[PDB]
């Protein structure tokens, strides 16, 4: 069950997104976590955080989905709280490594995190969604991180930058 | 939660395969199931099994994965025991119907079905899986379905003719 | 030229529709067979047709483009009356089972049949149609479906529910 | 019927073939006709046939499928007498200035022209076929090529010359 | 470093093009070679122009992206004069005779070329492009065409008959 | 020219990779510099080499390929000392916060990163490559990260052991 190598890590390429929604073409995990590692990086500078939670967030978007190599990618509407609990008990063994950086995570950088990974969903299917249902899912999912990063620990001028550089970058998307 | 509308279940042919195996092009759950009925019809008919089993395999082999168009499909080594129990669960909300259809087959039909099942994986991999991993996955599924067969309750005649038209079917694929 | 083998009747999902149309990717006619069939179970019912002719519709629609395992599929605007004279013979000849299907479907199955069998194409190129030719074909083929409706022995009933959710389908799609 | 206007010549591009062949891809007419253009050109100077009958071979390369704009591209084993006869009516309606190259090709300059079209069909299918019945069409492909060159009119050292140059190119392919 | 093989010049469907833009499928410089060839002809024909000059760019049109089988397409706004100069003398290496060919087109059939070449473009962007960039990408060529045309030595008259096809065109496409 | 935002440095997923040789789809930069980083993270670990020597070639792997954002992914053949060095000052144009990072690397965190580039793509076209120039491709870029490695200045029983990983790697993919 445990990953413990690279020739079993490098298969994040193989591992697919968006398995419920049509989408141009299979987006993989490992130009997924590139992307979430890009926004981190980008994003928390720009809002002036710590240099610590920065490279925190990036250090988890670089490795995040490593369980999914196993598990497969499943429909964010699909994990519920139960199917969550299960999943986080199995993940933590297929990669230790990533359970404990996530049980190590600060709260901001975790929040920094989330709102890139959800809107790095949102900008891929701005450009590579296909139909009604795609539509809907990339607005619901922009709907979730505003929601998640309003009641979130961040001090409420770092969530304006986030959503200030969020609509610049998803216009020129 | 329950999938009711003819526009959701249309979007079967947006619910991708292999989520972890890299392949060709992904492969949707319609091109599947149809595919998985074609086996159960011509070979359980190959088989000398009486019309109603053969039937009640095939009108569940249409059916069979409706529920993925909310969950995603998963990986067969992912669902253990305990997993495949919440699903189970989570599957009666998703299409009630299709799981009245499953608690009502007959064990005949249900191998059947779950030859056929693995059978179409096995053959799809045999022209579509690229590398290595791809590679094993085909020939575990090739042994799996073996031993489920040799422990069924299918007499052994019926087990021996479904094993010869499959692998004369593969030869030719 | 007759088609005997399962190994070849898999080979449904080897057969690519658009031949002449931009998509996003080449859809196949075991997905195509799978999601006529899918609209004949649900609109059928919702029609209140008789279960022996939604049954007989549905039969069809799970074997109807089987001859083009050889022929390829052509486009419609191609199919003059000579050219499917030519191809209803040469088709007989591949599918026997599948001209005698024809052969023995009532009218009401029929309409039924190519009422889904034409809007299920309309509702694949909503999503996956790429241009102004395909934009045209697209609308072409729904003023097709409904002249072919409009004039068909369906009751006027029947029709119109038809309609009714033909197009709450393809506003979700 | 008939292309009259550079926007409809466009859709080469938009004409897919290996309708019945499994492929990595859906290669279309204008790629096609390129490489047998190129064929053409580069082999009939090798073999030293005068040019122009290599004019005359490259001219018709270059449109000899634009028909299929309108046809489709259909399988090679369909097109029986019979249907090529009425095919070839509907071609000269689509495309006269097509139909009026083809009935001034000399003999030799088709026979080059047939030959470079079909090895550009084994050419492609030895990279981009998939699976048992593409690897059997390529090679029947290659076999039907060989045999109409040894029973055309061109003389025994040109016929040696393409099929050195034919065996030298697939061997790098 | 010279291309001297058929097997290498038929590696133009292997090349690539739109290597920093979102497109729907890579498209190959074959299909776009053909399709230049297709508009010097047909445009050529509608302006009017005397027909060595509409020869003499369908010819260039058919070979001028060989040397891209070694160097690799690169997009547009990389190619500043410096880097044009070492290309050049680069290409010369490698495809003499499209050197020459170049080196030898009269300075109207060069702008009937460039003009169709990012015709063609824009075209296959308004079908195949994907996102913000694209569509700039596409508009950008657009007006960067038109510049070029206005600014050359071909007649108004021709430049208006150009510009008339050309409308034309992409409104149908 | 200069890359300063978010918008343009998340289409490394637009930038394709293998521009001269035919593949099963289009390898973005974003998905190659994730592989290569974990390489270098993986490889300098069991190599057992500094922390700052892995962390600069990890550091380097996920932003090495971002002026290609501008000029396009070029193949390795084409990049001559000439080219490389107009290239060079280009790309110091494109992104100086890159060529700084490149500046200030280690010969040791350079030759582990240049073997983890190479290594990847060589594990790309392993399982993705079609095609005999592609092959042949594969295994010269093996020999050429082989004789780079030997010819560095890292210890022996460092390239031993990233040779052993490498081979392990490769067998399993
Ligand atoms: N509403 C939706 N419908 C369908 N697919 C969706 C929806 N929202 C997101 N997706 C897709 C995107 C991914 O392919 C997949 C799961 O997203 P992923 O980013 O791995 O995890 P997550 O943010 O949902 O949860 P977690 O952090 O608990 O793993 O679901
Ligand atoms: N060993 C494997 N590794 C990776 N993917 C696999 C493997 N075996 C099968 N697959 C894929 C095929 C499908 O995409 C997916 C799940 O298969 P699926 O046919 O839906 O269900 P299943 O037979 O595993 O279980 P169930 O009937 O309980 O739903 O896993
Ligand atoms: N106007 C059109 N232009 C181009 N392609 C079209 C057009 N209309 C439909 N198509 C495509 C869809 C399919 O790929 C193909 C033929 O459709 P298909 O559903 O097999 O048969 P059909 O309904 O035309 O006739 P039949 O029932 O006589 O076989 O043509
Ligand atoms: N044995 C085969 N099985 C399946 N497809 C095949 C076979 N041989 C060739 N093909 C494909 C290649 C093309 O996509 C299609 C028709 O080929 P094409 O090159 O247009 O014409 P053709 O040479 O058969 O005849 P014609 O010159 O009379 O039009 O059939
Ligand atoms: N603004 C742009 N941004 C990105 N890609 C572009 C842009 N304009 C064009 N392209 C793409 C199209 C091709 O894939 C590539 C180069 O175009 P190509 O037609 O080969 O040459 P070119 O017209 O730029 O120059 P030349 O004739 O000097 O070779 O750049
Ligand atoms: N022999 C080859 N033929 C064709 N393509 C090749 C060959 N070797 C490598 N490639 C491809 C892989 C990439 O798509 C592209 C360039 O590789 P890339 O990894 O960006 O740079 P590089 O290692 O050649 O040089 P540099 O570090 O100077 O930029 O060439
Ligand atoms: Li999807
Ligand atoms: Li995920
Ligand atoms: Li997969
Ligand atoms: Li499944
Ligand atoms: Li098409
Ligand atoms: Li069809
Ligand atoms: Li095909
Ligand atoms: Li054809
Ligand atoms: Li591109
Ligand atoms: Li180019
Ligand atoms: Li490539
Ligand atoms: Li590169
Ligand atoms: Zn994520
Ligand atoms: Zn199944
Ligand atoms: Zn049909
Ligand atoms: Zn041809
Ligand atoms: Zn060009
Ligand atoms: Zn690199």
């Amino acid at each position: 069950l445990q990953i413990t190598e690279t020739y079993e890590r490098l298969r994040a390429s193989h591992i697919s997104r968006w398995g419920i929604v049509q989408t141009t073409y299979p987006q993989n995990i490992a130009e997924h976590m590139w992307r979430v590692w890009l926004l981190c990086r980008d994003w928390g500078a720009a809002a002036g955080m710590p240099q610590h939670t920065v490279r925190q967030a990036c250090e988890f978007a670089l490795v995040h989905d490593l369980a999914e190599i196993r598990t497969g990618d499943a429909p964010t509407p699909h994990k519920t709280p139960e199917l969550k609990e299960l999943l986080a008990g199995i993940e933590a063994q297929i990669v230790p490594e990533v359970a404990e950086l996530e049980a190590t995570m600060a709260p901001e950088a975790r929040e920094l995190w989330k709102f890139c990974d959800t809107a790095e969903a949102v900008l891929f299917l701005k450009v590579n969604g296909l139909g009604a249902h795609a539509y809907d899912v990339q607005h619901l999912l922009m709907e979730q991180m505003k929601r998640r990063l309003m009641d979130s620990v961040l001090d409420v001028e770092v969530q304006d930058e986030l959503m200030f550089q969020f609509e610049r970058t998803i216009k020129k998307t």
